């Protein structure tokens, strides 16, 4: 099962940073001022992919930037830099926003690790086990001794590693900006038919999440959250920010949610929800940018069956229903990792294999390695599920 590597004294923690390497200083970022939040941007754009060719890059917005960072208990705190001390450049960063997950059926206090980024001049001085130190330092200091954090690439040990899966959704779109591949002896007819989808949506009951769901998503999300080794807790409250879209003023929209409605019992037995994070394409003619859909939190009363058959064919359902609502509000692809029951469903509904893998780290925590979805030869197996229950973005 596991515990913490080391119980830590919030009395005995460091009231004051580690010293830098030499030329570098520790600063706190105000995201509300939008010359710091361009600072993030800027870096988050050019500096937080790993590989220097990739020639496809994410778009960040404030709203997206809003959505991820200043989720309910957000403080500038959990918000760090690092600066170049001659230029005041920014040069790294990690934020946190707290929040709780369960581990192997323990409950733990967590900041929630979501833009470890650090300037490509800076790779070589090996940083990420300084910014970690930093803030979970920060954290120690109001009560949160664990964190939970992700990579594309392996670091000693992963708790946990998914494969990426993609849906064409505008395949021709794909095709034209080097994302999607043309399949050998294949044409752009075929694969086309190939990802076709119906104009409507089949599951009955089924329509856009409001405010008054709330209670009954935060039930079910949490019922079908707890089946799995390490998954996230969720409040009413955080339930409202992470999935409720909210319209506003200067207020672009990063989330979609949908329910099911029983059309006999009334109650909600069914939810999925996704986000938008586009790609920009480095340079092309016709197309700027990649809109893709990622694959967010859902649930199923079907689950609690017991029958993966059931739970299958239920998954098939809804989850064909999620990309037909997604082509519905112009996405071009749609994403997702190998976690949650979702090996159910990928292969049927036409998701292609990324290269990408996504691992998860917990740092001050030991536990036992957990399934992420994928079999030896990194493919989608439904006995390696009930593992990851977290999506991190």
């Amino acid at each position: 099962s596991g515990g913490p590597i080391k119980i830590i004294d919030p009395e005995k923690v460091s009231k004051e940073p580690d010293q830098l390497i030499e030329g570098f200083e520790w600063t706190t970022l105000d995201l509300t001022n939008e010359t710091e939040l361009q600072e993030l941007w800027d870096l988050l754009t050019y500096h937080y992919v790993e590989d220097d060719n990739a020639m496809f890059r994410f778009r960040y917005s404030q709203s997206f930037l809003h959505w991820a960072l200043m989720s309910p208990g957000w403080r500038k705190e959990w918000h760090v830099g690092v600066r170049a001390t001659k230029s005041k450049k920014l040069v790294a960063s990690i934020c946190g926003v707290p929040t709780e997950i369960r581990v192997r059926d323990q409950k733990l206090k967590v900041t929630e690790i979501n833009f470890l980024c650090i300037h490509k001049k800076l790779r070589s001085k090996r940083l990420t086990p300084v910014l970690i130190k930093e803030i979970t330092r920060r954290c120690y200091l109001n009560g949160i001794y664990q964190a939970i954090y992700t990579a594309g690439v392996v670091l000693p040990t992963p708790v946990s590693s998914c494969r990426y899966y993609h849906r064409p959704l505008d395949w021709l779109k794909l095709y034209e900006v080097g994302f999607s591949p043309l399949p050998h002896g294949s044409t752009k007819a075929r694969q086309i038919t190939k990802n076709h989808l119906p104009s409507t949506t089949s599951t009955p009951g089924l329509r856009p999440m409001e405010i008054k769901d709330i209670d009954a998503v935060h039930d079910l999300l949490e019922r079908y959250l707890k089946r799995f080794d390490m998954n996230q807790a969720f409040t009413k409250e955080e339930i409202e920010h992470w999935l409720v879209h909210k319209d506003g003023a200067g207020k672009e929209q990063v989330v979609w949610s949908y329910v099911v409605e029983d059309p006999e019992t009334h109650k909600i037995t069914d939810f999925f929800s996704f986000y938008n994070l586009p790609s920009t394409v480095i340079q092309h003619p016709k197309h700027k940018e990649v809109r893709a859909a990622y694959l967010y939190y859902y649930a199923t009363e079907t689950a609690f069956t017991e029958d993966l058959k059931a739970l299958k064919e239920r998954l098939l359902l809804l989850m064909n229903d999620a990309l037909i609502q997604a082509k519905k509000a112009h996405f071009d692809v749609f994403n997702a990792l190998t976690l949650h029951d979702n090996p159910l469903f990928l292969e049927q509904l036409k998701f292609g294999a990324g290269d990408g893998q996504l691992h998860f780290y917990l740092y001050n925590y030991r536990t036992a390695p957990i399934p992420g979805g994928v079999n030896e030869k990194n493919l989608p197996d439904e006995k390696k599920m009930g593992g990851v229950g977290v999506v991190m973005l």
